[PDB]
């Protein structure tokens, strides 16, 4: 119970900055992670993977540290997201 539908968080995907997300609440029907995974949603770029607990961190905990602007537009439209449009 570490984290819920609807939490904001920064996901790891190895190869990539620490990068802003949420814990989607995936339609019905849809293909489920793992179960001791969770369906991320990625602010910015809209992609969407499975993701364990050790690569997710609270959003406004590590923010100050890991919202930092980036190389890549996507991650920079993806800070604006997770701030301004997290329901999107």
């Amino acid at each position: 119970s570490e984290y819920k539908a609807g939490d904001l968080v920064f996901a790891k995907m190895k190869g990539y900055p620490h990068w802003p997300a949420r814990i989607d609440e995936l339609p019905e029907g849809a293909v489920k992670p793992p179960a001791n995974k969770y369906p991320i949603f990625f602010f910015g770029t809209h992609e969407t993977a499975f993701l364990g607990p050790k690569d997710l961190f609270p959003y406004k905990e590590y923010k100050d540290k890991f919202g930092k602007s980036n190389k890549r537009k996507g991650f920079n439209e993806g800070l604006w997201e997770i701030e301004n449009n997290p329901g999107v």
